[PDB]
């Protein structure tokens, strides 16, 4: 289930803040990670809600390798124009 942010959410949202500016050529007046979810796959997929400024939010599904392999967290996915009420669906 969806549970509030941590500091650990916050920076793997600061780790590919980066690629979603690129994808969206914008950047962005905040970027605060408030939920998430993740999910057990061959290393993790986090789902994480962004609050983006003035109530406009997005999602972003962020792949995590496991440890041993050393590889840094990548942008697999993401959904823009989202509201403080929409859930955190997996995508």
């Amino acid at each position: 289930a969806t549970q509030p942010a941590t500091a650990e959410t916050q920076h793997i949202a600061d780790q590919v803040r980066s690629q979603l500016e690129e994808k969206e050529n914008k950047k962005f007046p905040v970027f605060k990670a408030v939920s998430f979810k993740s999910q057990v796959v061959a290393g993790t997929n986090y789902f994480i809600k962004v609050h983006v400024g003035d109530e406009d939010f997005v999602h972003l599904r962020v792949f995590q390798s496991l440890p041993h392999e050393n590889k840094p967290l990548t942008l697999s996915n993401y959904q823009t124009n989202k509201a403080k009420h929409d859930e955190l669906t997996y995508f």
